[PDB]
């Protein structure tokens, strides 16, 4: 018979079925909205959905009726200024644009104001969504401190869709990423070169650090690159394809994400942890153990355990480098209290030694 891990994987997959019709309504609405926004004359006319993946391995931890989508907007001629030395935050300035900067009126001094740009973004979405007549779509009351523009869809049960604006820049990647994406021994040098020729994204995010520059800071996003890696994750090109062999790489990611999700429900001490920490850890593990034969499906329980051990060691050393931005320590004392990491370590060790009873629930 199958062990608990395989049962949990089966159950996780079957959950996709309960979310499918809502997911379809979401795509319907988003696509209508994008068309309306693309028809209209505004600084957001060029907006498009950035595809980041929708399966459990790709998305953040969420309620079954909560969705997130990123709307990307190409912004030519950005001059980036590192705001944090780690590369955690940036200010957005501009180089010379002889024909005129189309985002000119979103500037505050030399810097692009996320506050001004999001305010207009919110206003336009609210106006267009009012024109959707066949399905009840409104905009949730703005949550001070949250940049998402949240759609509420009622058909007739309520679905929430957080819309996140992402600036698209086609310039070379920021200097803070120079040693990031360490995939040379795994996906290799040509893939790394190709991936780094793609755009990078900037998403509005406030730092929690005083009044100066609030509403003017952005963090980098590589959601596109991350999707690509998740779906092209083998040293062999045929990994998980029909004329290749399956590996257990995504299964380990899913198990570890679900472990954290279930733990986060039980213990609000774990509020500062998110699925991105898990995805980051596993990117590092995929780099350390690049061979597809080091992720054989036969070895699921051993591979999951070596991922736990790795994550536990990141917790113990208080260090988990962003995979794209090596100086950005996601497990710094300032982002996550030492006592929270010690608490999570203790919970993980407990689960690992008792056959994962937290997976026994619904
Ligand atoms: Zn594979």
């Amino acid at each position: 018979s199958p062990d608990k891990l395989k049962k949990v994987l089966d159950k996780l997959r079957l959950k996709r079925k309960d979310i499918s019709e809502a997911a379809e309504t979401v795509n319907k609405v988003v696509e209508r909205l994008l068309r309306r926004m693309q028809k209209r004359e505004s600084e957001f006319k060029g907006v498009e959905q950035l595809n980041t993946g929708s399966y459990y391995e790709h998305v953040k931890i969420s309620a079954p009726n909560e969705f997130d989508v990123m709307f990307k907007l190409e912004v030519p001629r950005i001059e980036l200024q590192e705001y944090y030395e780690t590369g955690a935050f940036y200010l957005v300035k501009f180089k010379r644009i002889p024909r005129g900067n189309p985002l000119s009126h979103f500037l505050e001094g030399e810097v692009l104001s996320a506050t001004k740009m999001l305010s207009k973004f919110r206003k336009i979405i609210k106006e267009e969504v009012k024109e959707i007549k066949d399905i009840d779509v409104s905009v949730e009351k703005e949550k001070p401190g949250s940049p998402a523009v949240t759609l509420l869809i009622r058909n007739p049960e309520e679905i929430s869709v957080d819309i996140i604006l992402a600036l698209e820049s086609k310039g070379s990647w920021p200097i803070s990423t120079k040693e990031g994406l360490p995939i040379q021994g795994w996906l290799g040098t040509k893939v790394r070169t190709n991936l780094r020729r793609e755009p990078f994204y900037l998403v509005p995010k406030n730092a929690k650090d005083g009044n100066s520059f609030q509403g003017e800071t952005w963090r980098l996003s590589f959601s596109h690159t991350e999707k690509y890696i998740l779906n092209n994750h083998g040293i062999e090109k045929t990994c998980c394809e029909s004329s290749g062999a399956k590996c257990c790489r995504k299964e380990c990611l899913k198990l570890m994400k679900y472990l954290l999700e279930q733990l986060k429900k039980e213990f609000q001490e774990l509020d500062a942890f998110c699925s991105y920490h898990v995805k980051t850890a596993i990117f590092h593990m995929w780099t350390q153990d690049p061979q597809d034969s080091q992720w054989d499906p036969r070895n699921l329980s051993s591979c999951f355990d070596k991922l736990l051990a790795f994550f536990l060691e990141c917790l113990r050393t208080e260090k988990l480098d962003h995979y794209f931005i090596p100086k950005f320590n996601l497990f710094s004392q300032e982002l996550i209290d030492r006592k929270s990491k010690e608490f999570l370590s203790k919970k993980i060790e407990y689960e690992r030694n008792n056959g994962f009873p937290i997976f026994d629930k619904l």
